[PDB]
């Protein structure tokens, strides 16, 4: 192993439901109040305090582990580009990674970017979900290319504005997500996530060197493969069934959520987010 990275006192997080700590709930309440066509309350009733889980997301745990404050810009459903899985959102706000970066940089209020803040990026799953659910035409190899390009451009744009420090999370293992299994889409997920996770770290390594950035890459796939191969070691029992079923309809939650991998058909439990946040904190000194 190499030396731990310097401590972190401020995180700015950009991403999707795997990071959101209340933005989709705030924003959808605003959209409902304004009467925006097609709006829905997200995430819904069977979720903890606006998180798309039964507890804090991995980046919230990472912030606690590192002794950092967290500004969490992530929005449930966010894609790697400008917009969201929920297309009805775009009329009100661009909540994809690109839109989160735009809003972050447009709300500095004449102040510089903090060159010591960790810019945390965790996105791409909705690129895939949207493609599969609404028959995107791009072959999956092209979709992966566009996800990679979008994330690289976000880092470039953040660095351009003064950001120096980044943690970029890989694709998660979309191939074991309950909704993907139910969709019979395991192979498609495998192919998409391997293409993103092969190309993205190569692109970020080039950019890190060019622009003199500190950029950590977190391999969420390696992380989840290790949990799922040795579940008892982590106190996990159920790897496949959602604790809180929502498809086709909501049913009562399991009694033992801390022994479940998945909360609903797409999102991990608070326990898995805890292990993920701890894992992500491993490259940094407290």
């Amino acid at each position: 192993t190499s030396p731990l990275l310097a401590p972190v006192r401020q995180i700015h997080a950009f991403g999707d439901s795997y990071s959101d700590n209340g933005e989709s709930q705030r924003l959808t309440r605003e959209m409902l109040a304004k009467g925006i066509a097609g709006a829905q309350a997200l995430p819904g009733e069977v979720y903890w305090q606006g998180r798309w889980s039964n507890g804090p997301t991995a980046v919230e745990v990472l912030a606690r582990q590192l002794g950092a404050q967290l500004a969490d810009h992530a929005v449930g459903g966010a894609k790697s580009g400008a917009d969201n899985y929920y297309g009805w959102m775009s009329a009100y706000r661009h909540t994809g990674l690109a839109g989160q970066v735009d809003a972050y940089l447009a709300t500095l209020d004449g102040k510089p970017v903090d060159g010591q803040a960790l810019h945390f990026i965790f996105v791409s799953a909705n690129d895939f979900f949207e493609h599969e659910d609404f028959a995107g035409e791009q072959p999956l190899e092209q979709l992966a290319g566009s996800s990679v390009a979008n994330i690289r451009a976000a880092v470039q744009r953040l660095g351009e504005a003064g950001a120096r420090r980044f943690l970029v999370v890989s694709s998660t293992d979309l191939s074991v997500v309950p909704a993907v299994v139910a969709g019979n889409r395991v192979e498609r997920a495998q192919r998409y996530l391997q293409a993103v996770n092969a190309s993205l770290p190569i692109q970020l390594a080039a950019l890190r060197k060019t622009r003199g950035l500190e950029l950590s890459w977190f391999d969420h796939l390696t992380f989840s493969r290790h949990l799922r191969r040795n579940p008892a070691r982590y106190g996990l029992v159920e790897l496949d069934a959602p604790c809180q079923p929502t498809q086709p309809s909501v049913r009562p939650a399991c009694a033992n959520p801390d022994q479940y991998y998945f909360w609903d058909e797409w999102h991990p439990t608070r326990r898995v987010h805890q292990l993920a946040g701890e894992a992500m904190a491993a490259r940094y000194a407290r």
